[PDB]
Order: structure tokens, then sequence, then C-alpha cells
């Protein structure tokens, strides 16, 4: 244990976003819940850990962290329990559901998808981060969360101004931050979200209409108590950040991982009804939100040498969970055909993501058009793919050829 420890002390924030898989991979061997000196957290790395610590309601609550506080909020969604939880809940999840959502696949997401997709059309090349799965995801998500009126180039400036604060995490021993600089952007797009939102928020408070926000405000509540804008600003903030970013993030994972398996790639061109497994599959591969969520203890809590303590924040490494290989044959590899099994890309218990049903819509059909019209596709050799990041983690450029 004295040896985990002593190792410990030497990773750097720098090194978790950077090459976070040998660290992850040690963690699972050596220490399922470990503190990080460097983040000031705890980071839970099996899937057993990360399991229980999620959907343990009685000894822990919806995560939270300094940065969680700077960049969204105090009492956002993520953190929420009991009837906070569940009213917070009740604005968000009901236009996610298949149910609300069916329709707007071919009326609203195809069409998006088939403009952004007859943008690159004829190039013969794109970076599909920011020409194609990016744009998509803002506007299929912009577009249903109340931001219709918002353009993709600020939306994906506000989602990557938020995810970078949320990464925001190196702290010295005291809990202080040692890049307060770091937040800026957030701040920036903070103020832009909040002049965005104020103004649709007083109008739809006196007259609804039946758009999203207007649910957000109304459902659920009596007539003459809707919900103000404190009670759901830091909520939207969560959903501005990881509803925009994910999406994206996992098309561009998925994209990633069949490239690897130049078979598995070709047979997924030619039959679309591979989609949603090698979708699945990229989730598992390269979990988006890799270890962003969080619970916190409710009581002092032991797990092997990990006294966890209310306040402090535990992340919980969902993208370790789904490469620890008590649960996976050769994690660290995309393949389509892996043998059946769950993963916790979107969490688990009552802190499921609410978008689990209608992100992998969005993602099928951005994937679908884009093998459609280009089943040539493949990584341009003259670049390399950068990914980044163990809080969020995605490929950041994905240059791509096709004929
Ligand atoms: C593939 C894309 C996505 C991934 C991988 C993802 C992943 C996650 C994860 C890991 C959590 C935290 C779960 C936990 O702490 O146990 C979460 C929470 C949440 N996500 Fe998603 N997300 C995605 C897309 C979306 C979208 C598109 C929306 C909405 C438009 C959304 C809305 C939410 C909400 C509201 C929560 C908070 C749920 C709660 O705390 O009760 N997500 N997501
Ligand atoms: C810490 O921030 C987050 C963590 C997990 C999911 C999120 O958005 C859905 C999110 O905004
Ligand atoms: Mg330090």
């Amino acid at each position: 244990a004295g040896d985990t420890q002593e190792w410990l002390a030497t990773v750097t924030v720098e090194q978790l976003e950077n090459d976070p898989y040998p660290i992850f991979e040690r963690l699972r061997r050596e220490a399922p819940v470990a503190w990080i000196p460097a983040a000031h957290a705890w980071v839970a790395s099996t899937w057993e850990a990360c399991r229980t610590i999620a959907d343990d309601a009685t000894n822990f609550r919806g995560g939270t962290s300094p940065m969680h506080e700077r960049v969204l909020g105090t009492d956002h969604i993520l953190g929420a329990e009991g009837e906070t939880h569940q009213d917070l809940r009740a604005a968000v999840d009901p236009p996610l559901k298949p149910r609300a959502f069916r329709p707007l696949l071919e009326e609203q997401v195809r069409p998006t998808v088939r403009r952004y997709l007859e943008a690159i059309r004829g190039q013969g090349k794109a970076e599909l981060m920011a020409d194609y799965f990016e744009p998509i995801s803002v506007r299929c998500v912009g577009d249903v969360i109340g931001l219709t009126d918002v353009d993709s180039d600020t939306l994906r400036r506000w989602f990557h101004a938020l995810a970078r604060g949320i990464a925001n995490t190196a702290m010295d021993a005291e809990g202080r931050f040692t890049n307060p600089g770091g937040f800026a952007p957030a701040d920036e797009a903070g103020a832009e979200i909040r002049e965005v939102l104020e103004p649709l928020v007083a109008k739809l408070s006196a007259e609804p209409d039946g758009s999203a926000l207007s649910h957000y405000l109304h459902h659920g509540r009596p007539h003459g108590d809707p919900r103000t804008l404190e009670q759901l600003l830091p909520s939207l903030k969560v959903i501005i950040l990881g509803g925009l970013q994910e999406p994206g993030h996992q098309c561009a994972a998925t994209f990633l991982g069949l490239t690897t398996r130049p078979e598995q790639l070709k047979r997924v061109t030619e039959d679309a009804t591979l989609l949603p497994r090698a979708l699945t599959e990229g989730l598992r591969w390269m979990s988006p939100v890799f270890s962003a969520s969080s619970r916190l203890p409710l009581r002092e809590i032991t797990m092997g040498e990990a006294t966890m303590r209310p306040g402090q924040t535990v992340w919980l490494s969902y993208g370790s969970a789904n490469r620890d290989e008590a649960v996976f044959d050769r994690p660290d590899v995309f393949d389509l055909d892996r043998a059946t099994h769950p993963h916790l890309a979107f969490g688990t218990g009552r802190h499921l993501c609410s978008g689990s049903a209608y992100a992998p819509q969005v993602a099928r059909i951005a994937l679908e058009e884009l093998f459609t019209a280009f089943p040539s596709i493949r990584l341009d050799p003259a670049h390399e793919v950068p990914v980044w990041g163990w809080l969020f983690r995605g490929p950041q450029r994905l240059d791509v050829l096709w004929d």
C-alpha cells in the first residue's frame, strides 16, 4: 500500500489528462478507490467501486467539487437528492424520453445531420470534430433544450469553456486552485448563457408556450409556482456542458475505434444495422464522461485504504470501470463483436444520464449519413489523432480523407 501511495504522489493532472490509461490500469489493480493529491480528490477506478458508490444513495450523495460550484453553480442536478433531484428530473427528463423525441429524429435530427454533411461533401477531407460531429451534437441537442437561437459556434464555445472549467482541477495540498485563470472561459460563457436564458425565462415564466424551457419552468409545478432561474440555471449548465459535448465525443470515439478494426469498419459502413452495437462499444472503449461523474460521502466510509469523509469529491472513473479487466476481455481494444455486457458510460442508479436514450439516436443518425455518403472514409495518415482528458475524454481532431 505504501508503494501505491508513493507513486500517487508523483501523478500530475497533466499526466492524467494526457496518458490516463496506464494510471487507471494500476489503480484498478492496487487501489480501487484512491486519493489523487494533484486533484485534491478521490477517484474510483474499478467497476465495482464505481457502481457501488454511484448506486449507494444511503452512504453517498450526488457529487460536486469547487470546479462544479464555480462553473455550474452550487445546487445542480448532479449533486441533488431527494425531492429536489426528483423535481429537477421532472423538469429535464420528459423531452428526452423516446415517446417525446421519436418524431424529431426524422423531422429534425436527420435534416440537421445532412446539412452539415452537405457542407463537407466534395472536399475529400475534413476535420470531423469541428466540421461534423460537434456542430451536429450541439445543434441536435441545443435545439431541444431551449437554445435553437444560439448558433453552433457559440454552443461549441460554451461547452468547451465549461468543460475546461470542470477539468481545471489542479489544487495544492490545502485544496487551493493553482490555475484560477483557467476559469476565465467558463466565467465568460456563464455570463453569455445567463444573458440568453434570463429573458427567455422571464418571458416564459409569465407566458408559457410549450417549448422546452417553458416545460422546465412549469412542468410538475403549481400554477403560480414555476421554477425560478436560480433553481434551474446550474442544471441547465450541466446540460449545456455534457448534453452538447458528449454526443459528439460518442460519435468521435466510435469512429476512431472502428478505424482501429478495418474489417469491422468496413462491415459497419455497409450494414448500418450494426451502428447501435458499434456506438455502445465506442462508449465503453472511450467513455466520454471518463471520470467527471462524482459522488460525495454522506458519512465517513472506508473502501480499502481510502477513508472518505463528507465534503470530499469522489470522482467515478466510469471510463476505467469500462476498461476493467475483471469485467471485459481485452478491454483496451475496440471490438464491435465484444461479448455482451452493460457499461457505465451513462452512469447507473438514480443519477443515470437523463439523455441516455436520446444521445445514441443522434449519434446513430450522424454516423449513418457519414458512412452512406463516404464509404471510403479513413483517417488522414498525414495527421495524428490527439486524444485528451481524464475527466471528459475524447478526440480533439479527426482529420479524414475519402474518395
Ligand atoms: C453519449 C452522450 C452522453 C454521455 C456519455 C453522458 C454521460 C452522463 C453521465 C456519466 C452522467 C452522470 C451519471 C452519474 O453521475 O452516475 C450524466 C448525467 C446527466 N446527463 Fe448525460 N451524457 C450524454 C448525453 C446527454 C444528453 C444529450 C443530455 C441532455 C440533452 C444529458 C443529460 C444529462 C443529465 C440531465 C444528467 C444528470 C442526471 C442526474 O444527475 O440525475 N446527457 N450523463
Ligand atoms: C461535471 O459536469 C458533468 C458531469 C457529468 C455529466 C454532465 O453533463 C451531462 C456534466 O455537465
Ligand atoms: Mg501537489
